[PDB]
């Protein structure tokens, strides 16, 4: 028996992505791409999904919620899930605890006002943590996170309190020669992030980044994503296969075609189930409690 | 039912590009590559266009006009359109108001003395704005710009006055948790620039930039460009599909071949119309006014 | 006659590589990747190796030995070799001679404890030497190293005492215009490292490095690795063909697929012997003494 | 009819390149790649050329001469041409006038003692000039340089005295809004360098460079080189098609294979003539004097 849970996760980075993460704060041109992502990118992603009758989870920065209100209505009315993703896409590790907690509070408030329900899902901007577990569980709603990478194609419960010894070369070796020390499992389910199922780093060009790419072939990317799916399909009976995309990138014509090949390849397989992240979190919590 | 407007926008970066944008000001070797683009590159692209009976718009830095006067004659005499592109490829955002204005004055004077008419088209060097909209409309002529990215395959009127709140981590979150505020549309038409339709960053090698590439395959890029065309053709009845190239890069034999594949593919389609950017601007001004 | 010795060398970088080399010491997201590599990665490479009945050598950081004890047990039970690889993946050049010596002792202590025998093989973290060659022979055990690049498909005896003159542009040219002066062979066998046979740089994404890649296609790399083998099989009668992998990278489904191709292709060839690094070293020491 | 002059230019960077250009001066591991290039790389490229009965020019750093004397004898006895390439691959633009002149005097001295005749050919390390034109013509011998890029597939006489105005944003625009002023042709013939016909930047990995690559596919590079040859052959009656390689890179098995494909493709075409750079230079001097 094959139970393959498959989801698209859309991080609406848009203008917020350029303020917090990708260095576009003083660039009109970069800001204009942020606006493309919302005004042009969200609806093309909705048409793509509507075409294959797919559900999806949208992780939306508070900035994008208030900057693209008309497209936000289009997202809710399609019956899709809205999750959290900062306000202006700020990297949590760079914020104070109060700044991070305030950002999360505003996000919940903005999503609740938009959907009627509190968000249950989170993606940390640029995928970085801090004391986020404690904050997510504390700020109610939050059932699951899609930011961490302890695993691949299986959800798990996130541990709080892991520690490790950093190398300090001004000391002697015995001071840092100690093994990572595992913390304690919490109720936050992880639906793992994955750089190999992330449209943005290979296919978006960023001048302000030393590790920007942007000109990797979408056919090579699609093919790689598809090889990942085939392997998962061949090796695992239950699995979650989630793809992280951004209207910024995946609503560009060349990678829209890529997604059509991916979806159409996945749909050739029996035992596939297109779902939202909340449904994965619900199913996993029911699959193995504790 | 198909009206696909298709154009080459040739930015004659040549030497100007290396003085203003690409860090070659102290490199005899980079400077000589600049001379290749003017002396060798302009005639090879002209031969390319003549072969397929294509029109084109050349956006020429004042530096290139005065450094390659004989190649300039070849561009005019072929009946192609000439637009502005700085003098020494200066990034507008680093310039003063007067410097940027002076640059713009000189560009206009030079193109007028060369062609007989004032330019109607502008490309910002390295695609960066500042307060350019206002200057383009003030310095007469300028009908259209090809620097911005609010859209990809549909022109639009450029808004002046968009504002946004930068993240300041020395303050509290509420100080930057505000949306982008849209300004007001001017009569400046935008014929969108697109990093995904720009020969230079993937296929020009630059020692002085850490986000240089240069060795992305021209067959992949061409295939990507054609995929962009095919999606546009399948989804839209009216569209403008403009390609930004440089003699620097697109006059290298391996990408001259690439363009031949592209042009021959585009030419298989009904409803294609090869045009200048000015013709797109005029056609757009007539299509939807205000 | 053909004797083609083929081997997999697994550097279990994991959490250690992020601590020592890849900038992830202040990143919960990167540490999470580290733990993937050890908890999921290690058993998937074992399933692969066992699928083709292959031996392997695992060059294991002390930090990984102690952080992943259940996976260590699994490595020894399968009968694979365990070589040394620092503790927290520290660069031998950044360390005091005492730190370095203390790192090598603790490694040796940990591996003996685990296996019953002292290690005979070493890989230097991030592939650098310093005064290692003396320390490796001195710390008894060590027969062979797999860090250096004087050759590629033939082992050789590591020379000690090589020196060269650096360019100081403050002085005159005659002060630095001198050749490299070769030292003297030692008994340390080199089983050469090779950037062209290393899964990590092309295919792990790292933001903390400007020299990072991550999105080079695994199909392109697999092809390039087979091409290397294809030339070798055709041009040499005796050869060693070792591939450096990491559970970090080679336990990702798309790279596992890559390896399956590489392995099956290599098994079409007769004269091929799948061995451990210790067996290559032993072979070499028999092949040509002194 | 068809006279396509085709040559390999082998720059023996080896250890010199790591001292002078690629940041390996403090790296035992990089130095070993340097030694690989000389000890293993030169003979493999000699076996390659001999197989197809090809002549070649080796542009050899004095550092490589004195460090690989036995391989230097192999290059001479194979009857190939020897040109200059710095001592420790030093960038001319970084050197004093005296250092650069001293470096050049020593190179001439070493090459003469090695071959019997003074060198006629020069490649600037890392391809940069300064006041080299004057020194190459002053330091007798030197007939041709292969460092500059004013053209790609036609030789030319190098101009001395080119000048241009740099951008200084502390002044007004009119201060720098002036064209490049061409100087005057000298007798130095250029057989152009070309980043698109250079094996090293796409396929050698350099940790010290932010602009390093190293993992671009050799099949893509080979295909790109064959596309260049195919266009030149289709478009030109007389042309020089010279390829720059390094034992460092092109003596790697995956790239030897690439070259075999390249050479075999070129040999199918009529009018091809494999020559040394010296023969190209002489042919050019005879083709058009002045
Ligand atoms: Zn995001
Ligand atoms: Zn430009
Ligand atoms: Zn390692
Ligand atoms: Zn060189």
């Amino acid at each position: 028996a094959k139970e393959i849970l498959v989801a698209y996760g859309v991080d609406i980075d848009a203008v917020a992505g350029w303020l917090g993460s990708y260095g576009g704060e003083d660039s009109p041109d970069d800001i204009s791409r942020g606006l493309f992502a919302g005004e042009v990118g969200i609806p093309r992603l909705l048409k793509l999904f509507k075409k294959y009758h797919l559900p999806a989870t949208w992780f939306v920065p508070g900035h994008s919620i208030e900057t693209f209100p008309e497209q936000m209505k289009m997202i809710v009315d399609a019956g899709h899930e809205v999750g959290a993703h900062g306000y202006s896409h700020e990297n949590p590790i760079a914020m104070s605890t109060k700044q991070e907690e305030d950002v999360l509070l505003k996000s919940v408030e903005l999503i609740k006002d938009l959907t009627g329900k509190a968000p249950t899902g989170y993606v940390a901007p640029w995928w970085e943590f801090s004391n986020i577990t404690n904050e997510l569980l504390l700020k109610h709603g939050f059932k699951y996170d899609h930011s961490l990478m302890h695993n691949d194609f299986t959800p798990y419960y996130v541990r709080v309190g892991d520690s490790w010894s950093k190398i300090d070369y001004s000391l002697e070796a015995k001071d840092w020669m100690k093994p990572l020390i595992r913390g304690v499992e919490t109720n936050l389910v992880e639906i793992p992030a994955n750089w190999y199922l992330d449209d943005l780093p290979p296919m978006m060009f960023i001048k302000k980044s030393p590790n920007s790419f942007g000109f990797v072939s979408p056919r090579d990317i699609g093919q790689m994503w598809i090889d990942q799916f085939d392997w998962v399909y061949r090796e695992m009976d239950y699995a979650v296969f989630s793809m992280t995309i951004h209207p910024d990138v995946s609503a560009r014509p060349q990678v829209l075609l890529m997604h059509e090949k991916i979806i159409e390849h996945i749909n050739k397989h029996e035992g596939v189930r297109w779902v939202t992240f909340n449904e994965i979190a619900d199913d996993f919590l029911k699959r193995n409690p504790r």
